[PDB]
């Protein structure tokens, strides 16, 4: 299935350099390809679930040059036969 | 000086009904009079730290009459001085 | 009577050789609260009355900016009407 | 080197059936033959992080059996040089 995961970043790192870090992370993500949706605390991507997983190990060694230690929290909105953004958010807007 | 306070909740109850809990909990953020955003994965407002965690409190009392049970998380971004969704997000939009 | 579970996450924007200094000071200020508590490698879970523990979470943002100006503050909450407890979850595996 | 990645799973099921599922998740961790510990609000697995991507990939499979939406949360502690549980929460033991 398609499902959504929010991805969070946050880097151990002096906080001048903390939106650095993240911007690069959120421009690693819009390069997969895949829908997604940069809100205040976090980036939605919509896709493949196995092909996120792939991703978000590339994500991960790709930001190591930027910070040594990093917190990365993704959230995973799994459901059989498939969930969009659309689905979660558009009533709302 | 402001946080941000992205607000997810996840009520134990079938599939079908999720979307109605999470409605309500959207719809009474909403009458807080705070800048808030609907993400796919939580709501974030903008304000005063003391007064959204008061507005928690209440929130939770009110989604008990639709979910006895719920997972409520809150993530804060804490910044002396303050910090905004527009500091956060502007540059992707 | 009701008590939650309140997990507890701080992740200060500091170097990463300072990190746990901001998290000491973290879990000795949630000690004081004198509910029973339980530290895990990812956060701190705390049982009470919900709204106390809200209040307390206000103190902890506050007395944590002394030590970082800057930092993430997470509470995942298990809410259940008539109370649920850290040992209804995990009695089972211990 | 290691990480640890906490994982949370939030299974759209009405309150009677929620701990179940969580043990069917507990119960599959175990299986992978990695260190890990059991929290209050999650389950902590210590490994090496492209190994416990793939093992995430089958859990959420795995899962489907029980609950066919759920919310899968990975909060992973990466670290240059690796990071463990004991260098986590040793001290406060």
């Amino acid at each position: 299935p398609k499902v959504t995961v929010s991805i969070k970043v946050v880097p151990a790192v002096e906080d001048g350099r903390l939106h650095e870090v993240i911007d690069r992370a959120i421009e690693k993500i819009s390069s997969w390809g895949m829908k997604y949706e940069v809100g205040p605390s976090n980036t939605t991507v919509e896709g493949e679930f196995e092909e996120i997983m792939d991703r978000v190990k590339e994500l991960a060694r790709y930001l190591e040059q930027f910070a040594k230690r990093f917190v990365l929290q993704l959230d995973i909105d799994y459901k059989a036969g498939g969930i969009t953004i659309e689905e979660k958010v558009s009533k709302y807007r």
